[PDB]
């Protein structure tokens, strides 16, 4: 067809301190054999889109994105990641390119 499994993950600190900076990291992968020089991968805070990367994957290909991100404000955040977003490429899955992670941004 063919049909690749794009993958994401995200991972960094849980709980940050107000007015200080913390870094997050973004571990995308393909699963399907297939390598897709289309693939872009996104990252939303709360609705909002913060930041943006385009990367090509081949089969069973990873890559790895970092942002560094100061909240400024007190309160929870929950931060998105996807892939393929604007749906170019058809995969095998559809639910397996998601990541959702929750931040906790304190004023400590």
């Amino acid at each position: 067809m063919e049909f690749p499994d794009l993958t994401v993950e995200i991972k960094g600190p849980d709980v940050v301190g107000v007015n200080k900076l913390a870094e997050y990291e973004v571990h995308v992968k393909n699963l399907g054999g297939i390598g897709v020089p289309s693939t872009k991968v996104r990252v939303y805070i709360n609705g909002t889109l913060y930041k943006n990367w385009t990367v090509s994957l081949g089969p069973k290909e990873e890559k790895v994105l970092t942002f560094s991100w100061t909240p400024t404000q007190e309160g929870m955040y929950r931060i998105n990641a996807t892939v393929d977003e604007e749906n170019t490429v058809v995969e095998l899955n559809e639910n397996n390119n998601v990541a959702t992670f929750d931040v906790s941004v304190v004023l400590e």
